Formats: C-alpha cells, structure tokens, sequence
C-alpha cells in the first residue's frame, strides 16, 4: 500500500562482480603432464587492491582421476583471513566474443591462504584437442571467468518519520531560472554576433572566473553596458545563459561542441564536463579524428583519454577515413600521442601480436 | 580485466652442418664422435653443440644409431624445453624418424637427448632410399618454451565524473563575498548589502517594491526595521544559499520574517520546526502565531494537539489569555473538535 510504514530497512548483502581475461598461445605445444605448474598474472577485483586471485590450469590434468581430462584450479594468493566464502565459474570464449560452454559452481566457496579450489575434469582432452569446434583459433585458448566475492552482511536501519507537514521543495534553481527568460533587474548589456543579450555581473562572477576578472578591471566604471563577445554565436550563448543561471543544460546534445569550445573559453568546468559525457557518447568511427582534435584544442583531459581508448581500439577502420589523412598534415603532435597511446596498451612489444 | 596472456615466446634459430662420408666413417676413425662447436641465441651468448654417431657408443646401443643433442652448457637451470628438431627434406622424411615427444629439464653442467633413432642395418640399406648423395644437412632449431612471465593490462574505462552542481554553495559565497553589490539593505543601522536580482527572483515583496517606480531613492536607502539583525541575516542567507542551517533554535521570529517578506517555502520550513516542538504549555501560543501569520498547516496541526490533549491544555495560561483575546480561535477549536469527530454514545 506505500503508508511509509514508519521505521525501514534497507539490507545490503553487497557483491562485487568482475571478470579475468587469460589466453594462452600454442595451446598445444605446452603438454604440462601431471600437474606440472604453469601459473597467472595475480589479478584483483579493481575496486581497490586488498585480494589477489590467480589462475592455474593443467592441460594434462593431474592425479590418475583427470587423466585424460583437463584439470582447472583458481588459486588465492592473499586476502583477509576470514574465510572467504566467494563463487567462482568457468567458460572458454569463442573467437567472436560470445560465452559458449559456462560452467557454475553451485555454492559460494570457502577460502584461506594456500587454498585453491576448482572445477576439476574441466573439459575433455579428446574434446578439448578437437579443433573441429573453432574454440581455438591460432591454437589460442581463452578463459572467460565470473566471480561473485561477498562481504556477508551490512544492513541499514530506520527512521522515515511521519512529516505530517508537505515542505515544498527548493525552487533556487527555478525562480532563479525564470530571472534569465523573463530578464529583469539586469543591468549590463551581451552581445554575440550583432545580437543583444541583457546579464547582470554578480551571477557571471560567481559562476565563471573569466568573467570576474574581465568585470572587475576598470569596465564596469565606464564600459559596463557594452562588452565585445564575438568568439561564439548566439544559439550556443543562450544555452550558456540559461545554465549559469539556472545550473541545467536542457539543449546540451544538439551543441556539444560549440558549446565545449565556449565553456573553455569562459572556463566553466562543470559545464566543460557535462559537455564531454555528451560527446562522448556520441563517439562512432568516421567522426574520430574530430573529436580528437576537439579535446586536444579544449584540453578536455577526461575526453582526450576516452578517446585515445577508442581510437587504440578501432583504429582498424578509422584511418581510411579522410579525418585521420587531415589530422597528419595539421596535426603532428596527434599522431604523436596516438602512437604512443597504441603502441604502449594493447599491442606494446608483439604479445599480443 | 587484466590481459594477464601469459606469453610464451619461443627462442628458436636456424643451423647449418654437413657431414662428409656418411658411409664409411665407421671403419675411418669409429664411435667416438667430436664435432665443432657453435654459439647462438641471445648475441651468442648460449652455447649448442649438434653431432651424429654412426653406431652405437656402448654394446647396448649398437643396434640404433644414435643422434644424440650433446649440451654441455644450457640457458638457464630451469629449461622444460621440448626439443624438436627438424630437416629441410633433402629427401622425403618427416615422419617414422623419431621425433622428441617428451623431453627432460636442462641443468647447468648436464647433456640430454636420445640414443636411438634408426636402425643400423636398415638405414644402411639402400634400397629403403634414405641416402641422399650420402650427406644429411642439419637444421636444428632448438625450441625453449620456458619463458613465460609475463603481460598485464587493467583495461579499465569508469565513463565520467560528472560533477554535482554547487549554484547553491557559489551564490551562498556570493552572499558572503558580497561582490558587485547594487543596493544596501539597513536594519537596525546595521547596513547589509546584497543584490537587487537574485532577492526580486526569490522574494516577491523584494520584488514588488523595486517595480512601483520608487527606484530614484529606494534602491540603496530601504528601510528595514521591523525584523531584527540575526533573523534577517538567517532570511538573507535562505534567500541566496536556499538553506536555513540555523532554523531550528529561531522559528517563531523566523516564520513572522517570513511571513512579511512572503517566501513560502521559508514558511513552510518554520511551520515544520515549529509542528514538531509543540508542548502542552505554550500549544496556545503557537496556534496564535499560527493563526497570526496565516500558517495554516501548523495551524491545524495544533488545534488537533490541542483537541488532543484538551484535558490538560485548558489549565494552562496561554488558552485562558487566547480565550479573552482571540475568541474566533477558540471557535476553530470547537468546530474542529465537534464537526470532525462524532457521534459517541450520548
């Protein structure tokens, strides 16, 4: 029915999910026969580093039970010591990226230091050798692992108290909004492009540096009316206008970019970054090259390093395009970073090759 | 989500060798075989020696003949290398000839290999075609598949920060700053400044005033007397920030400068302070505020506290001055208390 209920409980048995990406090369050519040990890089969660995980797999499974079976065991490095009662579940990636064969453990597992569970018997030798699957492509086998680490237990309690009052809720945001559209009480005239907007000092101050300090030295004595703007066009200074008066951003996709340059210009960082989560949502492969010179122009540091990600990771199709055959001649320094960026992530010395 | 891959690169490289009289060598000089020595690897730094015995060295070993990989010296201690050498196929041969399928770890100081290869009689032979201009060339390229460790990558992307607006925080400091300042408020001499804008846009009394044409003399000369200095700073402070921090301790004064000024959300604020503080004492007097200021809602609130606790309310002092100087109030009471509850009983 929603009455509130009086008091509440919000119970949070909180687990952190991520994955652990292994692929090993020739496959084939190891042959570590009776639980020959090859291990793993220790890989952690990614929220903080507090445990470490490593893999262990055994080709030629050990003990006389997988003997023609393949033998996988998870293995703890460290961790807290209390027992740490964690899921774990295997399945091989296919060439296309897509889980094929998952394997899940039924029950969250105990562990401890010098611990490693595992599903033994993994996969057949005779079907895991059988190439007629696809599942190894260049003789490449590649793990696919999800795991479920739990805390075991922090819960919330209480109050939601009746508030038999209705207190409405703040209108700074929207009295203040209607200050710009309707324009009252403002003083000082703005123009962009020939065309007239009226905005007063204080707010300008408050919310943007760069017109503090061009207000305060000795204009507003003399030359408080009229102010030269001629960097930017209107349709993109409205939408500035009403967000520093207001603090929204309602027509913020349709001028990403104009309105990116112009808040580097006036340094408004909060709209700055506002601006880059909406480009960069809009990345694709023909218009990469622009956005690259968009960021590296604004220095927008947060779209820069999303974009260098997406560029190292499809730069496969990206430079046909005529922006990259553009961005070389104009822009040097861009294939500078981009080349450092590519040649140090993903394919740095030939492995991967 | 750590491109861990675990690379196991192989060092292996080509050789060339050509032994020279195949056939009777034997009888030359015997079983005891020593050829030349070569370096290659990592700048020649590792040392491989290849050569071919034409019969077995002990009585045991005299039926195959041996090819046995002589090491003296080995890259590492640790060398779980699986051999595998190979020919160019001066003739046709790449399989019945015996090909390492499980070889044993190298050591500092030891030699592995393998002892039989073929047998004498029938590599002799022939017409089994396996004497090619009675040379074998040697393309021994050693494949150690020791080196394994390693690559990383966190490959980790987290979108955007997407910090939260501060327009509360920033004109609240605007207010503390008091930066280009177009009128000054005085109350109780005491002379505030604050802009002309922002209190129009939240305030409208504020508004209204600087509408009427009185904009010659009243922009920095308003009159502010019948508020006090700390409730019009706590107004002054809600009227830009949007917060009232110190609410709780100052409601009754707070709600009338409210209540003259006409910011609602400001009333209703203090109605709220006030609807959860009434006491039996004084439920009296905060139905009077109440009703004074137009409060409605607290109002209500404690005619139905009063009609509650009628019982002990009607000795206090407040409903017996409230009885003499606000009769009207105590007619809401009874309407409330009678028009909205019964029958009972009789």
């Amino acid at each position: 029915s929603g009455p509130v209920a009086e008091s509440w409980c919000y119970t949070q048995i909180k687990v952190v999910k991520f994955s652990y990406m292994w692929t090993i090369n020739n496959f084939s050519f190891c042959r570590e026969e009776m639980g020959e040990v090859i291990k793993s890089s220790t890989f952690s969660s990614g929220a903080n580093d507090k445990l470490k995980w490593c893999l262990r797999v055994n080709p030629k499974g050990l003990d006389e039970e997988s003997k023609d079976y393949l033998s996988l065991y998870l293995l703890l490095v460290s961790c807290p010591k209390s027992e740490v009662r964690a899921k774990f579940k295997f399945s091989i990636l296919n060439a296309k990226g897509e889980e094929t064969k998952a394997m899940e453990s039924q029950r969250a597992y105990r562990f401890v230091q010098g611990k490693d569970w595992g599903f033994k018997k993994f996969i057949r030798r005779d079907f895991l050798l059988d190439e007629a699957n696809g599942l190894l492509p260049d003789d490449k086998l590649t793990l696919f692992c999800e795991v479920s680490v739990v805390q075991d237990s922090v819960n919330i309690s209480g109050q939601n108290t009746m508030n038999m009052v209705k207190v409405p809720e703040c209108r700074l945001a929207d009295e203040l909004g209607g200050l710009w559209e309707n324009s009252r009480f403002t003083d000082c005239c703005l123009c962009v492009a020939g065309q007239e907007f009226q905005a007063h000092k204080a707010i300008l101050a408050a919310r943007s540096p760069v017109f503090s300090a061009m207000f305060e030295h000795e204009m507003e004595e003399s030359k408080k009316n009229r102010v030269e703007i001629n960097d930017v066009e209107p349709e993109v200074f409205k939408e500035m206008m009403c967000f520093i008066y207001t603090g929204k951003a309602p027509n913020l996709d349709k001028m990403a970019d104009d309105l990116l340059a112009a808040a580097d210009k006036y340094a408004l960082e909060r709209l700055k970054v506002m601006c880059e989560d909406a480009l960069c949502s809009n990345l694709s492969v023909e218009n990469a090259a622009e956005i690259l010179i968009l960021a590296d122009l604004h220095s927008a540091d947060q779209l820069k390093t999303q974009a260098v990600d997406f560029i190292n990771y499809h730069a496969s199709d990206v430079l046909e395009t005529s922006g990259w055959k553009s961005m070389v001649v104009s822009h040097p320094h861009l294939v500078a970073e981009a080349y450092r960026s590519l040649a140090s992530a993903q394919c740095p010395f030939l492995g991967p090759p």
